[PDB]
């Protein structure tokens, strides 16, 4: 059963185009086969696509495949939404709940204030795309208004080609003005690998800055460039290159000729290209439970004029919706689940930093469940707070009368106390202030040297300091040593 | 459907409004066409051809009513129908001269909840004691929110 | 090696100790905010120049 479809590619999208025909032979045929029917035209001329929709309906298929840019998404609704025809695509998100349109690519909203949040911030800049939309920056205007942040967005991408090594200095040298810390980025990757570019070019990715890419290809992009900065960079991943079935497809992209299939005798590959391996999963599953439940999708005549008044449609292609919504199988971003209106619920988002070997991740982001990081604690060097003992005796070491309510090195007062401080704030030090078990000052013991108190706390390696009203004798010079004398006595 | 419809008729000029949403199909046909299209609507952003439209700018003159009553720090109100241009505009002035601005969508609320969800918007403003309002909206949304 | 990993921020300060101090690359720490000098013995002012 070769099932007419219609498939939409823009000029340049050469991967993505590549990775369809993979997965059309990646798994097929024991059944229905497709018939698609390619249009390699361009995607910000409406009329461009209405005249290949038309065509395309004119051919009358039953499902079409494809992209759209932001000065379509009303065309492609409009249409979709009047014909009943089932429209299936990896591009950004729509806003409002459409009929008719399944689409691949997860929310990245509520993720990107979960990170946000996460890493505490108050005060930053925001650089946006226009031409992506701005339904991320409608989002992240009222949560600043609610979480009282103070945000500085600027729009960059009606910016030309030929001032674009000048327009960016003069922006970040107003971004100097305030002294900015802290940059969120939103862009595409060549918008990405360009202003990295400029960045590292006017020297700003020292240790200080901090940087949040807003993609889903974290590592799709250049990162050698600004890897051994000083900066921090963070994005998110939803292509993990750990798992089994990731790694099969690792091998067998990599292994394929790149004369064959462009842009595909390579390591990583684009998250788009990865969507549109799974879309060829998911469209073949729908056909696969329509010819389980047996039902039949005969057209049983032609189609006629896209401009019919009234155009009538045909309700199979509701139930073959309806079909596609169910769908949930398992592909290179994971599982998979829909809506109601066909949007993906059941992901889950890879939080993925940059360090000096290179990537790695911290933890992971669900559709429902919060940023759970992964606990990942390479951290080997800890500075351990100092064993401080010490003994209570006033106005040395006193206890404070809210200890029960304070804590720890706060419930101690006295002079030892303030003194101990000043030496941790000289010395950069980490401490705790601790008691000795026994109650004694400390002396040895009759034939085994045994030595108690304080004394056997600092001999026999227990404690690390003692800040402490201790005399310097003939006797405790020979086990341990002694700075100094601070503080003149006698009997 | 009537675009083409009455280009068939043969139309000699065409005429008419357009909302945010219809206005790519509208400059897409008539770039390729080549038909005179005039509109009292919103101006778009990028110069298109084949459009005459006779709703001036409002963006400048705006500005320098800010800068006239010499403010700071202020809300803003608006929504999405009538486009964004403006709230474009207005942030790139926010970075220059670094005013305080707070803009809040309201463009999205249904008519079941226009008494509720309006208040706690007032209370969440009130939460930073708010002095200084721009509305950005239609006649309707503007004597439906004054009262 | 030096741009790449950023060190040719202002505060910084380089002296080439060679002729052609224009005859190698500039534009990469041109705009840096470090400061560089050298030496020249070819000046490109001049009438028979
Ligand atoms: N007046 S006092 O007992 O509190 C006191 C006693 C002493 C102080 C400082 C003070 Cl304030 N510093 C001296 C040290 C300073 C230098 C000279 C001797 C030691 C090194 N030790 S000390 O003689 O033990």
């Amino acid at each position: 059963n070769s099932i007419q479809i219609g498939g939409l590619f823009p000029r340049g999208a050469d991967q993505e185009y590549s990775a369809f025909r993979v997965g059309m032979v990646q798994f097929s045929t024991s059944e229905f086969r497709l018939t698609p029917h390619i249009d390699n035209l361009e995607v910000a001329n409406s009329f461009a696509v209405t005249n290949a929709f038309c065509s395309q309906f004119s051919r009358g298929v039953y499902a079409i495949f494809g992209f759209y840019d932001k000065k379509s998404v009303n065309t492609i609704t409009s249409f979709c939404g009047t014909l009943h025809v089932s429209f299936i695509t990896p591009s950004f998100p729509t806003d409002g709940t459409h009929p008719f349109v399944i689409q691949m690519r997860p929310d990245l909203k509520g993720a990107l204030l979960s990170l946000i949040e996460y890493y505490q911030w108050d005060k930053f800049a925001y650089l946006y795309d226009s031409d992506r939309g701005l339904s991320t920056l409608q989002a992240v205007l009222d949560s600043a208004a609610e979480k009282k942040w103070q945000v500085t967005a600027i729009n960059v991408g009606n910016i030309n080609n030929d001032k674009k090594d000048e327009t960016y200095r003069s922006l970040f040298q107003d971004l100097e003005l305030k002294k900015e810390r802290r940059v969120i980025l939103d862009c595409e990757r060549d918008k990405v690998n360009d202003i990295v570019d400029q960045v590292i070019t006017i020297g700003k990715h020292v240790k200080g800055y901090h940087y949040i890419i807003a993609n889903l290809g974290f590592t799709d992009g250049d990162l050698l460039k600004i890897q051994f900065g000083g900066a921090e960079v963070s994005g998110f991943q939803i292509v993990d290159y750990d798992d089994s079935l990731v790694s099969k497809f690792i091998e067998r992209w990599s292994t394929l000729e790149e004369k064959e299939y462009p842009g595909a005798h390579t390591a990583t590959i684009k998250y788009t290209s990865a969507l549109t391996y799974d879309a060829v999963q998911v469209m073949t599953e729908a056909f696969r439970n329509l010819r389980k439940q047996r039902i039949e999708i005969s057209r049983r005549g032609n189609a006629g004029d896209c401009l019919a008044n009234p155009a009538v449609p045909w309700g199979q292609g509701v139930e073959i919706e309806r079909a596609l919504k169910q769908v949930q199988v398992e592909g290179l971003s994971g599982n998979i689940k829909f809506d109601q209106n066909g949007k993906r619920i059941n992901y889950t988002i890879n939080i993925m930093e940059l360090k000096t070997n290179g990537p790695r991740k911290i933890g992971y982001w669900s559709e429902v469940d919060k940023m759970v990081l992964t606990e990942d604690d390479t951290s080997g060097l800890e500075q351990k707070t100092v064993v401080v003992t010490t003994i209570l005796e006033s106005p040395y070491v006193m206890m404070k009368k809210n200890h029960e309510m304070l804590e720890g090195n706060e419930r101690y007062e006295g002079y030892c106390v303030d003194l101990a401080a000043e030496i941790a704030k000289h010395c950069g030090f980490k401490y705790k202030l601790t008691i000795v078990g026994d109650g004694k000052y400390g002396a040895r013991d009759a034939d085994t040297k045994i030595w108690n108190g304080m004394v056997g706390e600092l001999v026999y390696g227990k404690a690390d300091i003692a800040i402490a009203p201790l005399t310097i004798t003939l006797v405790r010079e020979e086990v341990i040593d002694f700075s100094k004398p601070f503080m003149s006595l006698g009997i």
